[PDB]
């Protein structure tokens, strides 16, 4: 069981460059919230283009032919991430009560599922370390021919405040594992956790400069680092305009490379012949995991007609046994809102959705007066039109949709732009394999939702994102290959 | 539709050795019959040692470094492959029809199921030639080491009698794709198809020594090619104690590199929520496919017992419109035994399995005066005991026995010594999955059966063989792995 | 030797959409010239936005679901690729001299090295269309997780003139193998070799809408292609600063995925050990290949101090034995260049290199009154200041830079933001391997110059391109990972 | 620096079955001794046939479906085998003195060698333990194909002496990763650091029967592990009689999959161009490594004939510096031989070399009274027909021959039936490639020489073993291929 947290006393709340703490050039800091009180737990350096420049020339300096971190074994490498996995595993009551309280996650959750995961993903890539190899080719001719995988150079991350350990263990792993240095912007909602595991990463005993953390604001940092023409590559979560526009910054200077995990509208399809309970459980689960706050959040959920009725009124069922209340609380299922911005943005779309016209169930409605709490909501007879229905609510609210034929309910699941996940239930094979071979997601779960592993490959195919990650094929976007040619005198088979 | 049969004369008999026609040292020459009307087609040269060991110094002179074969390229290896492909097609009906006279098949089957399996192998096996890579690897310190994926040298292949051209095209399309050389023996029962092919391997243009062929008597050519010392290889496709001979044979001398495939007692399991027609029609093809002279022939039919009976009643219908002919015959679908000695081996098998007590539902008998031909047979309420379950009859005599409970049903499966094929019929997801991992089968059909295709590798568990065939995991055997390390100034990642 | 070319009809100037042959929507025809003699060859249909989003629309369809292309088996793509090779190889004459007289390049290296290099890219891409594979992954839990490799889907590819032929069939080899459908757009100068392809691919028997060419103006019709919004991916191939447009293109529609292949200024090391003959002729091919017309084309010859003199001595003599006239006629070493506009700029940069203070050894002027001949040039003493030195002259001129430290030379060959390729010439072992890695170029070549075959992976560095061609790693660029996963009831290893 | 050695007490002496401890069912217990002083250091329980039965039981219901150790997930497998390294890097010192004791080997090197490599390895194959994945493949027709690599089943791994930790962590690293079960049976001379691994196994948290290690006779105990007929495959590591004896047996009963790595006579090539110190001393080092005993020592030392004299001049020196004594002493570079057998074996070559007529240029004889040193000892002039140069001397004996032509010393070093290793000393890349691919050995060293790793594959190419280790080719071996298909209503791209 989850151990009982303690006082939470933050010391880190500065620019980590090259392995030691800066203030900001400008000097300026920026407070941080705690979404289930509405009160500042502290404040950061505020970084700006002048910051971000000199991270990126220090990560440069540390990426120099002969430098400690190039002629370092692979093998090596992956020993420090092991490091600094046991490091993290040592602080797991510290980091999971800071991602509850700064984030405003469920103190279980933030426990046994994020800080878990961190934990398994850093020890996957850890392994990756010294296994992922070139090739030697059959070239025509009298000559040899290899390839090898080297790192691309400096990489600039940008981590969403849904997911901050999480996010970005899957950022700094995959590009310390093949040899990359990083320079990292946290978000400006959650910037503690990153800042603590930037301490950790300097008593793992990492090369100074191989890993730099800018906490700022997206628009000056972000842009600065995105901008930047020393930065060879360039990977981002969060919003699709914020996507959009570092692609065009990324095009505007040095080409660099460009990682994207944008959302989606991931539709949760259930058949007449699955079995109801699980269904019911795993859509409940989908849709309102981490106050809907994820990327991959089952927002329509087609059922077929003849179980719908029965459906609906089971998920009514579930939306009320939900309990909110405080994180850190014993026994609640639902957290705050992560800031003001979202819970109004999530507020209005509840009432455009009751005035669009749909159904209302369970909630739609605040909860409480301070903090930032939203009543689970559903929301049954949604049509393709409603706003509901198109636009990423990034809340806990649920659609319930209805459809009789499986090409109708293939083509309107296919008819979005956000091509992130999908859900089927059912206990038939055959109907099993044609939707997930139909379905145009980067991710297709059947029977099952929200199931991510270090090991499988995860990213977006339409406008969710560009690559994918957390695997070989993940780790195959890190690297950059080179093609060596030599004559030789004569060439055997 | 297949094109009309023209007459045979068949010119090819002697033995192939660096491109050239040979007589045997003994001078002797053994007939070979045809099982339809039994008849001798022709006489057939004799190998013997004297014969194994020219072929073996032929091949050995054409592997030789700076040979024409070791300094051509590997796409140029595709190339030739491809054009024997070609020479193949152009002279699909010649070959169709020696295959349906030697071997006694259905001219049908001959044309639209074999040669289109070869041509389909050899082009898989060309595209192969030139895209299998070493690696390159990073190893601890400052040094470069890379891997080579090398011709092993000498490969000596053993051919069976049930599918002359498939099975030595499966032979020698991976090992020539690989770069080796081969000296082949096939079955004395059906030696002039592979005699043909060799005609044609002459013509395509293949180095001299490559490709030889010595067509004999297993006990003196075969044990000759898997005793002799300077065989790197020994590839067999056959009956077990033949296997065990070659393994031991081979561990006796030269500490060869052996692959063996042998038969199996494949079970074919039906569930109650499976497609009735759908099991039918693909048990009764498994089982009675090429007279029921296959490996991966589905011997035991477990049918959950809720739907026994009715599945027996429709079996046997089946097992009557089944038409017992000559093969050359239009309409036919079933023709006479190999020769004479399995003809009675199937004779006594089915007699013993009347005498222990096993019901007879169709045939159990001889049918024509003249040919080998056995009618179809159906055995219901097989037990465990019986002979007719434990014994590979490789004949068309189908056993079809009950059960109730799925563990069961799986513990019966699993108790053989044989791991060749084995197959599951059901229309739920989990049952079909958990049942595909529990069984300990090479390869696992579900709702279908007889599925062979050159992407997928092939090979059996336990006794039923060593190795993998048709696929990169196939081509992983034909290979040798040579690790070259350099010290260099200085590595860098 | 090269047959005898004969007289040239030109019968393909349309759009080629749906295998059919269309008038452009406007109705305007541009003609398109030949360099040698400055004369039209023929008048060729202007493509434009709506051409563009008429084929766009025919191959979205022809990729749909249940369409002929996508049910099709991936060997039959092979069969189909390799159909369209032989027929290649059939029209080798017509197409050799097509390629020489639209783009002023010599018959007998069209007939030589492009021709075969498209035969032999056409053929490898049909060998790796059946062998591309997903993988199955043990991701914790009672869970079976696989993931599959997808066409992307439309393919927007633009080509440039230097190599029309072998660019486009590097395009149209790996997209058509992996299943996705094409929408071309050939360069306005060479426009002519495309269409005759696509009249052999309508011939050949793929699925109408499967492959579709737009011949136009690259800011009407590659902007168009560039800024669909139904297009998928875009593949471009030429200069950095329309590379630079197509990335902000994609990044403000829809966030199509981007390869891009763009010029460099490629180094070449000899070293005093190097073996002086080899280093002269192989420097001579890399500079002058082609009119020096090519991306990789050895820009800088960085000769060791302690050699140079000779060195220059020797590359002088070789520029002089260079023979320039019309490219049909036999004997000749050098065509014309492509069009006045490049014409006029390598003239431009001749002149500035002989402003800014490099020594002339050969060449520096016109030659012919009729045609774009430039005199093969030999500028020495350039310095790293020099705009010869910086800027992509993609014409006959020759630079020859001098060093006498390995390290300095080092930092002088990575001290651009071009990463296309390198090139070292010695004898030693350790040196090689140094300098290989401490090279930060796409491919670096040892003791050679020039080599490119279809199973190296092919690419730029800095901003010398994203992504690789030609190989595996290429064949990973044109598809799309999909991951399922499925809930089980029970797991084992 | 090495810490300082302490006293040691023996405690673990027994039977490791099923996490327990057993006496032998005979009841006798066979003693074990001290090389460097010719001392009992304890009584080992004797296991035979029985023994071998009970734990090959306990194996078999350990790789039950169903059992903790199959549900385990891969990524707790790695788990497992990280907490089992960290144990052994807990206890480095006491399992070096063991070592150093037992196989009479230098304290240092027990430390710095022995200990490190089963780290590394131990760590290297956990990081593999969950990234071995499957295939899905493009199968003609509307199939979906898909294959598994499963763990083998019960595995029974033969140790020698020269090396107990290193083979041991070799044969139990890549066998657990994969999630075989493993029945061991370690040299009856060296049987001690074998069963303290199996307390430390035990400690970390292996299910019970995972591991099991029965230390006895080899004729007796080995023989029954290779003619078990519940075994699955069988690892042996020893001389080449003893693996033929075994590969014969195996193929007696139950053709279960053998893996050898037997012995070699590996040739070391310097060349005039060669860097004379760096040769010298590695030739040193390899010939005379761990006394050399060593599988992979250069015994044939070609060098070329214009720097034959000084090359031996300067070996007779190294040969005098090494100083010989005991191994826990420090300073000493040479300890005693494993057993009297093989001192007296040595003896016996070394007075045959004399015999024959091989100038002796320092050692030839015994040292110390009490232990098992044999003097450091220089053959020179040894032609190829002497027996020093034929049979594996496996002692602390040095050849040294000449040769003048690369093509004669490649074909002399081709003639033999060892193909384990070779070396090559040379400062030219044509020489070094072209050797490196003439020479018929599974390692081949460039300018150095016994670089082992855990990355890179180890193996033998005639008579010196069949299969590979340490690597992914490695971990290939101890799998097991299962093809599923599964029929589908339609497939698409
Ligand atoms: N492969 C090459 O030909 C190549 C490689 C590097 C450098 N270059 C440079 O290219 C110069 C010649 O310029 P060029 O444009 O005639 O050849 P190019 O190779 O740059 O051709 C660019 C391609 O994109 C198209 N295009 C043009 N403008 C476009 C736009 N605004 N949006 C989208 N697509 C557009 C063109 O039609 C053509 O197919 C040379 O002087 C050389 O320095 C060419």
């Amino acid at each position: 069981l989850p151990v009982l947290l303690t006082d939470l006393k933050i010391q880190y709340t500065k620019i980590f460059i090259n392995n030691e703490w800066h203030d900001s050039v400008s000097g300026k800091k920026f407070p941080v919230f705690n979404p289930a009180t509405e009160e500042e737990l502290c404040q950061v350096e505020e970084g700006d283009k002048e910051d971000v420049d000199k991270a990126v020339k220090a990560a440069r300096q540390a990426f120099q032919i002969g430098s400690p971190w190039r002629t370092m074994d692979a093998s090596e490498r992956g020993r420090l991430l092991y490091k600094l996995a046991d490091l993290i595993e040592r602080d797991r009551l510290l980091l999971a009560t800071m991602e509850s309280m700064n984030g405003g996650k469920l103190y279980s959750n933030a426990y046994l599922n994020d800080l878990a995961g961190c934990i398994k993903t850093l020890r996957y890539c850890a392994g990756w370390a010294d296994k992922i190899q070139g090739r030697t080719i059959p070239i025509d001719g009298n000559f040899f021919t290899y390839t090898r995988h080297e790192p691309i150079g400096v990489c600039g991350q940008i981590i969403p405040w849904n997911f901050p350990l999480v996010m970005l263990i899957w950022k700094i792993g995959p590009a310390l594992s093949c040899g990359n240095t990083v320079v990292v912007k946290p978000a400006e909602q959650t910037p503690l956790t990153a800042l603590h595991v930037a301490s950790l990463i300097k008593e793992a005993g990492f090369p100074p400069g191989v890993v730099n953390i800018v906490p700022g604001y997206g628009p000056t940092a972000g842009a600065a680092i995105s901008s930047h023409m020393d930065i060879d590559k360039v990977a981002f979560t969060g919003s699709t305009e914020v996507g959009k526009l570092i692609k065009e910054a990324a095009g505007k200077s040095n080409l660099k490379r460009v990682t994207l995990e944008l959302g989606g509208k991931s539709p949760c399809i259930v058949l007449a012949d699955a079995d109801l309970d699980n269904a019911v459980e795993f859509a409940h689960h989908g849709v309102f995991y981490h106050q809907g706050q994820c990327c991959i959040a089952a927002s329509r959920i087609f059922v077929e007609e003849s179980i719908y009725d029965e459906f609906v009124r089971r998920s009514v069922e579930r939306a009320k046994k939900y309990i909110l209340g405080n994180p850190l609380t014993p026994g609640v299922t639902q957290g705050p809102q992560i800031d003001k911005e979202q819970y109004d943005k999530i507020l209005d779309l509840i009432e455009s959705g009751k005035k669009e016209g749909a159904k209302l169930e369970c909630g739609g409605g605040p909860w409480g007066n301070k903090g930032y709490f939203v009543q689970p909501t559903v929301f049954s007879n949604v049509t393709d039109e409603m706003r509901i229905a198109k636009e990423e609510i990034f809340g806990p609210v649920q659609q319930i949709m209805k459809f009789k034929s499986l090409d109708d309910v293939i083509k309107r699941a296919n008819n979005t732009f956000y091509g992130l996940s999908a859900g089927v239930f059912t206990k038939d094979i055959d109907k099993a394999i044609t939707i997930s071979s139909a379905l145009q997601a980067g991710t297709v779960w059947v029977n099952c939702y929200g199931v991510v592993s270090a090991q499988c490959p995860f990213g977006g195919f339409k406008m969710s994102g560009n690559g994918r990650e957390l695997g070989e094929y993940g780790f195959h976007e890190y690297t950059e290959v080179k093609t060596v040619t030599v004559k030789i005198s004569q060439k055997n088979s």
